[PDB]
């Protein structure tokens, strides 16, 4: 029986763009581990993006996750863009560079080493941990101590 891991994630600059953080939650056996950090200046989109990234990076073993996140943006890239962007060497339709790819690549990545079941969830309405992390990310990215050199 495989280790079973939630993981919720939430990211946000306070001011897009500007100074961002991001928040994660990893819940197992009912033990709770947060996971937050800051950037002098980002994006939300990366945010959003590094949040699940560290959430997956964390886990040190092959594990079964359900990946909570009300990212538009997340879901939209696991679901449609991803497998197309690959196709063409990350590059978009209309020749176009894949934008924040070093992420997307390090999200793909990641993915790969878990078996993951996606939950798109509408909003932090219904769903406290994603609002918890909301919180973590907004206390990190008002006192940034990393740098987005992806950004």
């Amino acid at each position: 029986m495989l280790k079973r891991v939630e993981i919720f994630t939430d990211g946000s600059c306070l001011g897009n763009p500007g100074p961002g953080g991001y928040g994660a939650i990893l819940r197992y056996r009912g033990r709770e581990k947060t996971f937050s950090a800051g950037y002098e200046r980002t994006t939300n989109n990366r945010m959003e993006l590094m949040a699940a990234i560290v959430a997956l990076e964390a886990l040190k073993e092959h594990c079964e996750v359900i990946l909570s996140t009300d990212s538009h943006y997340v879901r939209k890239g696991i679901t449609e863009w991803i497998h197309n962007w690959k196709k063409r060497g990350w590059k978009k339709a209309d020749k176009k560079p894949v934008k924040n790819v070093d992420l997307w690549k390090r999200l793909d990545a990641a993915l790969g080493r878990h078996k993951i079941k996606w939950e798109w969830v509408k909003g932090h309405a219904g769903h406290p941990e994603n609002e918890r992390c909301d919180e973590l990310a907004r206390a990190a990215a008002m006192k940034p101590k990393l740098e987005d050199t992806g950004y």
